[PDB]
């Protein structure tokens, strides 16, 4: 008989990470031959991110993705992939492996279990730019006294200060209005999210300055997995990692997508120097001291044995 799994997400339609998630039922149904059918439940249908992954945790919802910074409200150890410039692009298929097949995979599928959970798709969503209405930035001096939209991330916060900006806590919701009137001059965020969010429409200079990474993490409730057929977790399992290697690559294509559309639009988007990055590195590395102590030193060493 048909097995149904809901599958709850935030993300809106044709975003990167919905689009995994239409591969992965695509696959697992393909796989099952129709007995497995993933129900998607997307555009925060059944909750925002938090309540749909609690649901996920209590075992009320089968499935759900959460940003890797949400799931640090769930578990501080996640916060180990937002330090800033512990990961960059020019290594991310050595971290893809790692958390694939590697000890790093092994580890993250630990520490889900403690909170109740399997990990099924490490999503890839992207790498966060700065981003100015009228101010130009070229360089990191350019960022210093800059009022920057946050998230509610201490991280976040701590790298605004760090580069001496002026970081203020302003809803997504909130944030165009805020850039529209001036509250703000400025955010950060992936190239995607913002034309998606048509906040390209008052935004004018961008930096690639690549300051915080971020996944969204598809997690089943592991006491429903465990009371899976060993034939249903495998086909899961192999829909999930099929499916991610066509959502990071249709990331990639969105995202240069995007950074066309700026252009388009005649934002000017500066390719920072390798000394202007190196600026962005050490003036934000002591935000790593500041956390040291609510990060496991084990799990920083994983992460950076896949950048060299």
């Amino acid at each position: 008989k048909r097995i149904n799994i809901r599958l709850a997400h935030p993300m809106a339609p044709g975003n990167n990470v919905t689009v995994g998630y239409e591969k992965f039922k695509e696959l697992v149904a393909e796989k099952s031959n129709g007995r497995v059918r993933i129900q998607l439940f997307g555009n925060c249908m059944l909750g925002s991110d938090r309540v749909t992954m609690e649901a996920a945790q209590r075992g009320t919802l089968e499935m759900a993705s959460s940003s890797s910074p949400n799931m640090a409200n769930f578990s501080k150890q996640w916060m180990v992939f937002d330090l800033p410039y512990i990961t960059s692009p020019e290594h991310q298929q050595k971290l893809y492996k790692a958390i694939d097949d590697g000890e790093l995979g092994k580890k993250l599928d630990e520490i889900a279990a403690s909170i109740g959970l399997k990990p099924i798709m490490y999503s890839e969503y992207g790498y966060r730019n700065f981003v100015t209405t009228k101010k130009p930035i070229k360089t990191a001096d350019d960022l210093k006294n800059l009022k920057v939209r946050t998230t509610d991330s201490p991280i976040e916060v701590a790298v605004a200060a760090a580069l001496g900006m002026a970081p203020t806590p302003i809803s997504w919701g909130e944030t165009y209005t805020a850039l529209q009137q001036g509250t703000v001059d400025g955010e950060g965020n992936t190239f995607s999210l913002l034309n998606d969010a048509k906040h390209t429409e008052v935004l004018k200079y961008a930096i690639d300055s690549a300051h915080n990474y971020s996944m969204h993490l598809l997690m089943m409730n592991k006491a429903y997995y465990d009371s899976l057929p060993a034939n249903v977790q495998q086909i899961l399992t192999e829909a999930g990692r099929e499916a991610l290697t066509y959502q990071r690559s249709i990331t990639s294509e969105l995202e240069k997508k995007a950074e066309d559309a700026f252009i388009e639009q005649g934002i000017t988007v500066t390719r920072l120097s390798p000394e202007e990055r190196a600026k962005l590195v050490e003036r934000t590395r002591p935000v790593w001291d500041k956390f040291k102590d609510d990060i496991p030193a084990e799990l920083i060493k994983l992460v950076q044995e896949t950048q060299q």
